[PDB]
């Protein structure tokens, strides 16, 4: 909060990043808008800005941020006949016409794969527009991902530029470059899912359900750390997380740049393991710093039991500050225990919690909240025992087919929803698997059932766009820190009354050859979803052979001279015989 709010922000964070930060900006809240226009808003708005710096009374410099972005956007956004609903929002004011933007965020967007060129092609593109060829990529990524956490995908920009600089001038280019590339594209991907999950808590859920978050998963990985310190952290990342989630771009990039610097001039009173994150240039560090490893738990550390459930003033001391009261306790349980996930955390807080609530009534409240501890026993062991046994079917069956049990298993639990929406969260729950189980049984349930948190959200917010299935409703709306077990408790759903059988759903064409083996497994995942849909009783057995049937018949069609009249004759094969069988 100063005199001109813009002025400030292009001050704080430099142009290049203003610039980065608010093509990012325009590209999540318009995302069907083509490059050049966004181009020329943020050039504009740029222009602008540098008049603030310059003079900061100068006519319109005092606007709040939305106001001068909105009325940007608007420009284009305006005009019904290219972005329909959209110019609702611009028939509004501030604060409605954000709030209206927000709204409109399309978690899945109707928009074309990047048919990605050859590397001498973007090697040349590359060094014939450097600026032009970065800005596309922040577009691309935002436009997509309107969720994305926009000072991070500063630190992609930073690193897919780096790619460029370096293997454009190796010997072998595609060698060096395709890696790199490979690389970015899926870390990328993996970083805007877990960013949907902190904006879904923030607006679902409300500060409360971030600050439970956050207070859990940084008290893990900074124990050593008092709790005026992490709380003081939290409540600097909850801001920051708020003003990302809620479009304010520029300033989340500032607080977020700040809270990397206090992190790093205090490390004595928060962590070991932060010396070389500190160290790191400005967007690298943050980055780092958000997935460093946890520290050391402090040695000798007494019993919860003395302070929580022994002591004769925990109503007291719960009924004068709850939530500070209840927030030590998190702190105290979470930071004793890196090998719990964070939802495991918060459902134990959450039981702690309703018991005081039940007993500080209770006649001997002393008495009836002795055992509340007891209670965290189950709670604790049914995510291991999945997690166990989870690991077990992938470590038998490879990513690939534990994708395919996973695929039929949400099939079966929840058949209304997309196919396309079950095969992008089932080959995502399957990649759990490889993430998590080469881990000791000990780093595997914060690893993967924090993974589950990501992927399940996803999910939810693709199947809010238009609710099919009243059971991921359900699920997604009752509790955010219950929504795995939620999931996992889904027995296989008998009301469903199973698709008529289709021919053209059954049947592949020539240019399924020229596809990546990853789009080419989507095909064949995607006549699962659709085979289960319409045989929901077929056996776990008859259904891991119809894969394998429609798997060696793409191979044997595309290995042929006639491809056409192969997959056309040949493949009506396939489809009466598993009908039948
Ligand atoms: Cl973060
Ligand atoms: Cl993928
Ligand atoms: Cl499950």
């Amino acid at each position: 909060a100063h005199k001109s709010e813009v002025a400030h922000r292009f001050k704080d964070l430099g142009e290049e990043n203003f610039k980065a930060l608010v093509l990012i900006a325009f590209a999540q809240y318009l995302q069907q808008c083509p490059f050049e226009d966004h181009v020329k808003l943020v050039n504009e708005v740029t222009e602008f800005a540098k008049t603030c710096v310059a003079d900061e009374s100068a006519e319109n410099c005092d606007k709040s941020l939305h106001t001068l972005f909105g009325d940007k956007l608007c420009t284009v956004a305006t005009l019904r006949e290219t972005y329909g609903e959209m110019a609702d929002c611009c028939a509004k004011q501030e604060p409605e016409r954000n709030e209206c933007f927000l709204q409109h965020k399309d978690d899945n967007p109707n928009l074309p794969r990047l048919v990605r060129p050859e590397v001498d092609v973007m090697c040349t593109a590359f060094h014939d527009n450097e600026e032009t060829f970065l800005k596309k990529y922040l577009y691309e990524i935002a436009r997509r991902h309107p969720y994305f956490y926009a000072p991070e995908l500063l630190f992609f920009a930073k690193r897919y530029k780096a790619a460029f600089t370096e293997c454009c001038q190796a010997a072998d280019k595609a060698a060096c470059l395709l890696p790199k590339l490979d690389e970015l594209r899926d870390e990328g991907k993996a970083s805007s899912a877990k960013q949907r999950l902190k904006c879904a808590s923030l607006q679902k859920f409300g500060e409360r359900a971030f600050k439970a978050w956050a207070v859990a998963r940084l008290s893990q990985r900074f124990p050593k750390a008092e709790f005026a310190e992490v709380s003081k952290l939290v409540t600097d990342l909850t801001k920051v997380h708020t003003e990302c989630c809620h479009g304010d771009l520029l300033e989340c990039a500032d607080d977020r740049a700040d809270l990397a610097k206090y992190i790093c001039e205090n490390q004595d009173s928060i962590s070991s393991k932060l010396k070389e994150c500190c160290e790191k240039p400005l967007l690298e560090k943050s980055h780092c710093i958000a997935e460093v490893e946890n520290d050391e738990m402090p040695a000798d550390l007494p019993s919860l039991a003395a302070d929580f459930v022994e002591s004769k003033d925990v109503c007291k001391n719960y009924a004068e500050a709850k939530d500070v009261f209840l927030g030590m306790f998190l702190y105290e349980y979470a930071r004793r225990h890196p090998d719990y996930s964070v939802v495991l955390l918060l459902r134990l807080a959450k039981t702690y919690e309703t018991t005081l609530e039940k007993c500080c009534a209770a006649a001997d409240p002393h008495e009836c909240y002795a055992k509340v501890f007891d209670e965290f026993k189950p709670l604790v062991e049914e995510p291991q025992n999945l997690i166990k046994q989870n690991c077990e079917l992938f470590e038998q069956l490879g990513e690939y087919k534990f994708q395919n049990a996973l695929l039929v298993r949400y099939t079966k639990k929840v058949p209304q929803v997309s196919t396309p929406t079950l095969v992008e969260v089932s080959r995502n729950l399957g990649k759990v698997g490889s993430k998590c189980c080469k881990h000791p049984e000990a780093k595997r349930m914060p690893c993967a059932e924090d993974y589950l948190s990501v992927v399940l959200n996803q999910l939810c917010v693709l199947h809010e766009k238009t609710p099919v299935s009243d059971r991921v409703t359900k699920c997604c709306t009752e509790s955010l820190v219950n929504r795995r077990p939620c999931f996992s408790a889904l027995e296989v759903d008998e009301t469903y009354v199973p698709k008529e059988f289709n021919a053209e759903t059954f049947t592949f064409h020539a240019d399924i050859c020229t596809l990546s083996e990853k789009e080419r497994q989507i095909k064949k995942q995607t006549a699962l979803v659709e085979l289960v849909k319409h045989k929901p009783k077929a056996t776990k057995e008859q259904l891991k052979a119809v894969m394998d049937d429609f798997a060696a018949f793409v191979e044997k069609c595309c290995k042929a001279d006639d491809k056409e009249t192969c997959f056309a004759e040949e493949g009506k094969k396939l489809v009466a015989a598993s009908q039948a069988a």
